[PDB]
């Protein structure tokens, strides 16, 4: 009843390593990954275990930090903006599905605040 997770590697997609991508993996993602609030974002939303039958009726573009982490480790991204887009998908899904002041939303907002600070420090 869960959808398959987003793809995290693709043999047909060109690959490269850049400073911005190495920074996204070794600084931005690590920082968020080890945050007190990271657990619910470390894997795709499991609508079965969470008992959310409408999650994937509302959320059609799922994203999560476990997928982002794999995509980085697998050199899935060609540029930093693809990865930043995935983070904003993850956050935006949370804010769309949930309500203001929900525990998961407040947790999302703290991680996004942190993400935004690290993304402001992106190497050129
Ligand atoms: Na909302």
């Amino acid at each position: 009843m869960n959808p398959p997770p987003p793809e995290t590697s693709n043999p047909n997609k060109p690959k490269r390593q850049t400073n911005q991508l190495q920074y996204l993996l070794r600084v931005v993602l690590k920082t968020l990954w080890k945050h007190q609030f990271a657990w619910p974002f470390q894997q795709p939303v499991d609508a079965v275990k969470l008992n959310l039958p409408d999650y994937y009726k509302i959320i059609k573009t799922p994203m999560d930090m476990g997928t982002i982490k794999k995509r980085l480790e697998n050199n899935y991204y060609w540029n930093a903006q693809e990865c930043i887009q995935d983070f904003n998908t993850m956050f935006t899904n949370c804010y769309i599905y949930n309500k203001p002041g929900d525990d998961i939303v407040l947790m999302a907002e703290a991680l996004e605040k942190l993400f935004l600070q690290k993304i402001n420090e992106l190497p050129t």
